[PDB]
């Protein structure tokens, strides 16, 4: 309970499995008590009382980026950047309908972990599948050592 | 009508009414014509499609002292990069159709935004600024200048 | 309907949200048929037709004074006296104070209720927010004690 | 310029008169040069400009009251306390007392002094006259002592 590494897709749709599969490896090894490696599938996770209860997070997911199945992409979300962007719109939307709405938004993602990674790879294909593709399985074993050197546990 | 000046608040306001009486000086001057300075007091901007670049001057909350001025640019462009990895997070409370009905409101807000704010005296209701905020008024319009390039 | 508690703010701006949180609570609560707390937000109320039925009034709204963020002023406003004031003006001959408009202001207010409660709260943030500071959630039962404490309840 | 002892009303009208035939009789002792005893007449005097430049003020008028002509009166206005009012009013969210109008008739009481006395004397007549009846008259030499007591001078 201090970083998240989260899985999110579906296992029943092929290489959509990739995230969580990484998952599965990471709950093999020895990681430090520190670190919950969890499968959120597609069932998503709340932020308040939840991800709120993270320093930092990592999500792993299958993206439709060019390239060849099994490539991993990382990047960022600068989540401090975001709330000055939200609080400047704000205040050229204090006067309309859907300023309310801009602060809900506000208020989930001024409690995000102030560290957010995300690491996707390029699908082989996505149709209904319990198994990964040669690629995607070769890129769940390189996405591990990219999680463990975001943690410095390489 | 390719740029935009904004002045925001509530005149009645006291120190509130710093934007708006930045349009006031500005539009007394020979500005030029493409130039639309407009005191939207608290009507809320809505129209705004038109314009190429927006500056925009308010009375916002900081901490230092009465007449300060905040210049701060907001690159739309950026927020959508972080609205699609929001998008692939799912969050309970950040549903994705608000995250892609957010992203479609403001992909039609111009490039680049100005936002000069400045930190009021008081708020209470009162025709008049501040002696601070009066000062304020006149190197906020220096920033405008010098934003639009003029001086 | 003869005794209003309206909550006067913005929900939108932080601890503005102070006076219509206070009717949150008062709503949820066992008050009698008679009192009428509502939620008045930014709109302001008239006066015809809807002040005149409360013949005690007692509002709650966010002001900045000098003092702790979070503390309840509780004042009250005279309508009577402030008639005598007008009257004094009168007298006066101002030329920035002119009878005609001195004479209508009386006549607007005459049909306030007799005695008239506010409560202020000193707020900590107003900058756009759904929420009150700790401050001023602790102000809001606090209020709550003084409201009812003002009806006798 | 630090106290102003103002008379009010119409020289011709009779007993309408008290205010400025006290001024006469002010402006012919040997007052501090910080007075100003000043025949306001029925032209009304400016806030702005003039009212606001003294720290005490005295009106002298006519009113009818119960009670004999000549009988004096002497009022208070607390005007700071009434300044605290309108902000009570201006608080209050009223359609029918609006903000901007409240607003300038603030702007106008938040400079008037804050010792603001006033002394009316009941008339015998208002009635075209350049006369004061004789209890009017003999009312001036009592509003005189009034005003010098006022003030510290007597």
């Amino acid at each position: 309970k201090r970083v998240l590494v989260a899985g999110v897709g579906n296992r029943l749709m092929g290489d959509d499995g990739f995230g969580p599969r990484v998952v599965d490896l990471l709950s093999s090894m020895s990681l430090p008590d520190y670190v919950d490696a969890r499968d959120i599938g597609t069932a998503g996770i709340t932020v308040a009382t939840d991800l709120e209860d993270y320093e930092k997070v990592i999500f792993l997911d299958s993206v439709e980026l060019e390239g060849p199945p099994g490539r991993l992409s990382k990047s960022i979300l600068e989540v401090r950047g975001l709330d000055e962007d939200i609080s400047q719109l704000a205040r050229m939307t204090l006067h309309e309908v859907g300023l309310e709405g801009l602060l809900k938004f506000a208020k989930s993602i001024g409690v995000l972990p102030g560290e957010v990674t995300l690491i996707g790879c390029i699908p082989r294909s996505l149709k209904p599948s319990l198994e990964l593709s040669e690629e995607v399985e070769a890129a769940t074993h390189a996405a591990v050592d990219l999680v463990l050197e975001a943690l410095g546990l390489e």
